């Protein structure tokens, strides 16, 4: 089975980079983030070409990276998404796990 990386993983597509923590998603099984393709969980970085390649924020296509990270009502849990969840009603977790700016993705 693939090995989980070291926490501290920046993602860095963007002008607007963001530190990935496993160890903080440990309860969220692999696949949901490193989602089937062809019937195989795919383990390559997210933006892989052929994958969510289109450095456009406002595609919503399967290959929009953005999109893949901030919207909801995807097939898989976005980041946001699954963060909105989490944070329920709770304004100070929303503002911690889902703001735009000051939260622990964007500072
Ligand atoms: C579950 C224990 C699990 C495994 C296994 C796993 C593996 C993994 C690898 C091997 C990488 C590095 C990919 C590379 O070649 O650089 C990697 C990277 C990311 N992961 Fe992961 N991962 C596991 C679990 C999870 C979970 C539960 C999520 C989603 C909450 C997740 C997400 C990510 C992200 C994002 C990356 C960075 C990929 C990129 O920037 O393209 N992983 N993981
Ligand atoms: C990297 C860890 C990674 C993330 C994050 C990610 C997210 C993601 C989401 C949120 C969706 C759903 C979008 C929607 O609008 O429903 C989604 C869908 C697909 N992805 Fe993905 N994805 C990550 C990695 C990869 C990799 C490495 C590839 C390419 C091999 C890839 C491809 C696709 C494709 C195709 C879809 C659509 C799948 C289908 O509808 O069953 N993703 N991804
Ligand atoms: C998508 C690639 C993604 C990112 C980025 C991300 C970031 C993130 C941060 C920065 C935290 C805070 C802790 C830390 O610094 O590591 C955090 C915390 C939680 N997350 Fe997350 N997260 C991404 C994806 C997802 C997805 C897809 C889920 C659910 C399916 C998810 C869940 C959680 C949960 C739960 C936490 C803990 C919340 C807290 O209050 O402590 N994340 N994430
Ligand atoms: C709040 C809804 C919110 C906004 C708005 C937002 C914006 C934003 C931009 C403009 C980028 C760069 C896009 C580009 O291609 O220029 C970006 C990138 C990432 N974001 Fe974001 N973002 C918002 C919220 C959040 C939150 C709360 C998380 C984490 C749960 C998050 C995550 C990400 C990720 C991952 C990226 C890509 C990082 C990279 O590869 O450089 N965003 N966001």
């Amino acid at each position: 089975a693939p090995k989980a990386p070291a926490d501290g993983l920046k993602m860095d597509k963007t002008k607007q980079p963001v530190v990935h923590n496993h160890s903080t998603h440990k309860a969220v099984k692999c696949g949901d983030c490193h989602h089937p393709v062809n019937g195989k969980e795919d383990y390559q970085k997210c933006a892989t070409a052929g994958c969510h390649d289109n450095m456009d924020k406002k595609d919503k296509s399967a290959k929009g990276y953005y999109h893949a990270m901030h919207d909801k009502g995807t097939k898989f849990k976005s980041c946001v998404g699954c963060h909105l969840e989490t944070a329920g009603a709770d304004a100070a977790k929303k503002k911690e796990l889902t703001g735009c700016k000051g939260s622990k993705c964007h500072s």
